[PDB]
């Protein structure tokens, strides 16, 4: 069972142009994600899928591996599909390029989940959050069954607190592990109403009946979408030293 | 394929003490639900399940079949399990005792779905609603996939309207059809945190990986839960006789 990591890292960004190259305590963000991907055991290759020559140069300068991809993809998943046709693997792990506080051990948990059950199509992560936190539509909630399969991904606070002291909440951590066959059939899947209404691409998978198993991990460090959040990651990663 | 209908009828009610006996055009609500259940084709027997002798006498007075069940039951579905041990059937249909405007044709659609797919564990009903109607916690919402299977049920307005113009809402009609094996171990299913927080019995099935297929029907008549709606129901019900 060959497994590879692919890190979507487009140069463009609405809030932080050239995000991948932003310096964090001495190293460009994309490097922090790449080096940590390298600490994950059981993975044969780690790639940074980019669209700009500057990102590609930056990745090669610190020893990393980069692969150029179409500069008109609508999302990291669509770019991952392009990489799939080019890099042969049985399992592909999609790691966000703007989440440098990722924990290698967390990615191992994810991989183990795929290998312990070869029938599992997709796997992802999640961690506990308060009800106050679950109220934010910017934070995605996931509801799971006993086997930990996802029932639904929503920006609405679910489960609903009819009996609030009985409610337990979960934030979805955007890391994904995919079986090869799922990426091969991907471009054929139609966008679904829940997906367009919620603005949650993973819903496209649930629509088509493809199962996604979650795996709980401890609370995860913040991502880099805003200048404010960027200073947050710096202060955090620095002190971590 | 033997199919039977069981109508749970707990007496108590915070808002409407004794809903089942509440009169509607000269018939206890429970009668309207029973007579309509009798119009459903393909069903061999129709029972009413209660924990209160007052409801029991009321059903026998109009010549219906009534069975007494424990009072410690947590839900209607748990109550049907007790009935299951005594009343044999391949398929059990749980019809709410407080929705008198039920359409026999909709229950047949439900039964047809079970028979068309002998592998389907549970089937239920749903119908389109406005976003405004979906805001109410008392109205349960359901979100499905392309095979009409349910993804999740909630009192919360789902799907969340990030792009409000693309949100389409489906209201869950609380009628259920289950294979016998579903009930035989429904009361032995692990606790569902979602069930406990949302107070939705069907969530115990999802928590256990048991599939529930949805079937869309036309907008249904309101229910007798609030003194406000109870009047809308009498007006309509009487208007129907006309
Ligand atoms: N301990 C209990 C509680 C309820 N019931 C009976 O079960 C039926 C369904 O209950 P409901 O409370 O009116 O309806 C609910 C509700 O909460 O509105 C139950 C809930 O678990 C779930 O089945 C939703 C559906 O999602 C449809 O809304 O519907 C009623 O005839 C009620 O008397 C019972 O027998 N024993
Ligand atoms: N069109 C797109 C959109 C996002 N992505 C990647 O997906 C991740 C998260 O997306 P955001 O730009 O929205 O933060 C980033 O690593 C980003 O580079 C991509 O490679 N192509
Ligand atoms: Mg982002
Ligand atoms: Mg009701």
């Amino acid at each position: 069972s060959k497994a590879v990591i692919v890190i979507p890292a487009r140069y463009g960004s609405s809030r932080l142009p050239g995000k991948p190259l932003l310096d964090i305590v001495g190293k460009p963000m994309i490097q922090h994600v790449y080096e940590r991907a390298l600490q994950v055991a059981g993975v044969a290759e780690v790639w940074v899928a980019t669209d700009d020559p500057r990102v590609e140069q930056a990745v090669q300068a610190f020893g990393g591996k980069a692969i150029m991809t179409r500069n008109d993809h609508e999302s990291g998943t669509d770019r991952l599909v392009e990489v799939m046709h080019k890099v042969e693997a049985d399992i592909y792990i999609n790691l966000q390029g703007d989440e440098p506080m990722i924990r290698p051990r967390d990615v191992e948990t994810l991989l183990q989940g795929m290998r312990d059950d070869p029938a599992l199509p997709v796997a992802t992560l999640c961690h506990a959050i308060s009800a106050a936190e679950a109220a934010e539509p910017s934070t995605v909630k996931v509801v799971v069954n006993t086997r930990q399969d996802a029932l639904y991904f929503s920006r609405s606070p679910i489960p609903y607190p009819r009996n609030a002291e009985k409610a337990r909440y979960l934030k979805h951590v955007g890391i994904y592990a995919y079986r090869r066959d799922v990426l091969q059939n991907y471009s054929q899947l139609p966008e679904s109403m829940p997906e367009q209404a919620e603005s949650l691409e993973q819903l496209r998978l649930m629509n088509a009946g493809i199962n996604i198993r979650t795996f709980e991990v401890a609370a995860t460090g913040p991502g880099v979408d805003t200048p404010a959040c960027l200073e947050k990651v710096r202060a955090l990663m620095a002190q971590e030293l």
